[PDB]
């Protein structure tokens, strides 16, 4: 394809930027603060709640027979009592596990799958919380 | 409830919270995030190692609002001056990394955007035929680590 070798090298060079902005405390854009914030937020939580995390990620360990309904049902009992930021780390840094878990199993093509199981989630859940509690750049101001 | 820009972005961030959790253990979430993930170690790796040496390098160009591609160009030309490899596709990477830092460090933000570009156009002018030649990123990937 055409504008393809220029499309993946104008990746490689905005990733490489964007890292090396960050190392400095500065940001590429707006997204890449978020992403870089979630990232630290998600190393933050594992280190914190290292016990208790390890009590939720052995709740479920997904094989290539598990539904989107496992994942949906554990993710629910996270935010029973409501949502608050610390909880949709939380979420992420499972979902990190569960893939980590996957590829540990030579089973990488889970996920792609994980993946959209978060996706399909915070879209059938999270958003109207995220959107009421000032988006995700109010995350990146409360975790900085 | 339905697909609007929020969904589009989030799905953005599951993708990158993954790709780093994966990278973290030694995994990737696809062949774009290992190449990314290698050329990241690389250039914290040759930053170390060549931090006097690089220092000379990133002191040659004096960036102002006013800088054109041709002069960041004159100073990469020397890089490449004895051929191309990957060591020096790092070095060039890091070269314009710095940069951007000394951008924003002297408040010329602007220059960010003009660098990331001047980089594009070299890369794709310079750097590409060698790298197709040279089994690609995939073998950088492979040769690395
Ligand atoms: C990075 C980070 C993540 C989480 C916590 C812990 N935490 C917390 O501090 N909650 C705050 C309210 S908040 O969420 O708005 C605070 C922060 C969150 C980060 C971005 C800015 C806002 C509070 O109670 O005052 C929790 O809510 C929590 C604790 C345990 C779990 C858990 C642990 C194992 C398994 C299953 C759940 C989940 C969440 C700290 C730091
Ligand atoms: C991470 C990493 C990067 C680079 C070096 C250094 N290096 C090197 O080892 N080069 C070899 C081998 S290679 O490049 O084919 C492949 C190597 C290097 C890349 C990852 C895969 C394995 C060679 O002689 O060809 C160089 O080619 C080099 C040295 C100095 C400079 C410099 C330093 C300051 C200022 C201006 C130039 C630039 C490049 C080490 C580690």
């Amino acid at each position: 394809p055409l504008g393809s070798m220029s499309q993946s090298n104008r990746e490689l060079v905005v990733d490489f930027l964007s890292y090396k902005l960050s190392q400095k405390g500065y940001s590429w854009s707006q997204m890449a603060a978020v992403k870089q914030a979630l990232r630290e937020a998600g190393d933050e939580f594992e280190l914190r709640y290292r016990r208790a995390f390890s009590d939720l990620t052995s709740q479920l360990h997904i094989t290539p027979g598990t539904a989107y309904q496992s994942f949906e049902q554990v993710v629910n009992e996270l935010f029973r009592d409501g949502v608050n930021w610390g909880r949709i780390v939380a979420f992420f840094s499972f979902g990190g596990a569960l893939c980590v878990e996957s590829v540990d199993k030579e089973m990488q093509v889970l996920v792609s799958r994980i993946a959209a199981w978060m996706a399909t989630y915070l879209n059938d859940h999270l958003e109207p919380w995220i959107q009421e509690n000032g988006g995700w750049d109010t995350f990146v101001e409360l975790y900085g």
